[PDB]
DNA sequence: GGGGGAAGGACTAA
DNA sequence: TCATAGTCCTTCCCCC
């Protein structure tokens, strides 16, 4: 299996770029302003002028302000990001009828049936790259292996606008010298249990006791790290089911009043369904984040489809369980559904 | 012993 | 006052 993996550079903040090209060369931050204070909120993304200096998806804004108080500072407009991302992806088919997209600016090429070695793969890729730039002019990070995880990380090495190969004897070559904790799937928590191990590079996972491992770091982990160690993983590129579709949004002010957080939880429902578009979820959660910034949920599974009407009274049903289980003040609410007929 | 699903918190990522 | 969507893992639970 050959498989090819695209991902746009600083996505949000060079799509704000090709709307405004006046943007090009000066450092770009796409913010998601919260409302409850000027400047509240974090930044979603930036552009590498702007990263360079430490600004980056996930900071206050407050803080890159005082980075680069200079910096463009653009309102996040997901609904633009997400058209411009849609007709990339078309573009992405003319190549593979078995793509898989990974998320707004993410996705795999089973190339397979396209190619014969990694050269041709190689050159597919830069054919690709042109064709973006080309058509909507977007640089992408092109990577390219044997499967999934590998191509991924030959994207994580090449970018931005680069474009990456790694053959079967880098794979094993990684597999002994990759720091695991860049390796998709590995999170802080995740990467922490293991170092707690002596673990540093996948093959670490080979020697160690499976229950010892699996004990630590959970089962499907453990598996999917070994697996990767064994030079054996190879999961099928296959198109993408959103199993559930939400909104949550952040209040003024933090409360446990029911009635105050009502319109709040109203308007992640309406918020919802028109995302939801024609699908009818029979399950629904309340989601709940704790002044602390916890999370607390409840929800419900229904033996049919939800209707609105009744995601809004069970969904207050669900507000009060969480609102007697937890003792806290709530900072956002929002909702859930999944489980679509 | 395990198929299978429902619920709640974990974990990645974003 | 710093702090912005989704997928699974783990557990209990009915039950063949
Ligand atoms: N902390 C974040 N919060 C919200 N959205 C984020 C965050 N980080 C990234 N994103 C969104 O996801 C998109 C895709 O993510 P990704 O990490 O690939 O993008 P990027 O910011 O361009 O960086 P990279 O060039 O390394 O891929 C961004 O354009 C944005
Ligand atoms: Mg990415
Ligand atoms: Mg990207």
């Amino acid at each position: 299996m050959i498989v090819l993996f695209v991902d746009f550079d600083y996505f949000y903040a060079q799509v704000e770029e090709v709307l405004n090209p006046s943007l090009k060369g000066k450092p770009v931050v796409v913010c998601v302003f919260s409302g409850r204070f000027e400047d509240s909120g974090a930044v979603a993304t930036a552009n590498y002028e702007a990263r360079k200096f430490g600004v980056k998806a996930g900071i206050p804004i407050v803080e890159a302000k005082k980075i680069l108080p200079n910096a463009v500072y653009l309102p996040m407009r997901k609904e633009v990001y997400q058209q411009v991302s849609s007709r990339i992806m078309n573009l992405l088919r003319e190549y593979s009828e078995k793509i898989e997209i990974a998320s707004i600016d993410e996705a795999y090429l089973d190339i397979s049936d396209k190619v014969r070695d990694y050269r041709e793969a190689y050159n597919l890729g830069l054919e690709i790259k042109n064709k973006i730039l080309e058509k909507e002019k977007i640089t992408v990070t092109v990577g390219i292996s044997k499967n999934k995880v590998f191509a991924k990380i030959a994207a994580d090495m090449a970018k931005p606008n680069g474009i990456k190969v790694i053959d079967d004897e880098e794979v094993k070559r990684l597999i002994r010298e990759l720091d695991i904790a860049d390796v998709p799937g590995i999170g802080n928590i995740t990467a922490e249990k293991l170092k707690k191990l002596g673990i540093n590079k996948l093959v670490d996972t080979l020697s160690i006791e499976f229950d010892k491992l699996k004990g630590m770091i959970g089962e499907a982990k453990a598996k999917y790290l070994i697996s990767l160690a064994r030079d054996e993983y190879n999961e099928p590129i296959r198109t993408r089911v959103r199993k559930s579709i939400g909104r949550i949004v952040t209040m003024k002010r933090n409360s446990r009043n029911l009635e105050e957080i009502k319109p709040y939880l109203f308007r992640a429902i309406e918020e919802s369904y028109y995302k939801l578009d024609k699908r009818i979820p029979k399950a629904i959660h309340v989601v709940a984040v704790t002044e602390d910034l916890d999370i607390v949920s409840r929800g419900r599974t229904f033996p049919h489809g939800i209707s609105k009407e009744t995601a809004y009274s069970e969904s207050v049903k669900l507000l009060q369980k969480i609102l007697e289980e937890d003792e806290r003040k709530i900072r956002r609410i929002g909702v859930r559904f999944s489980k679509f007929i």
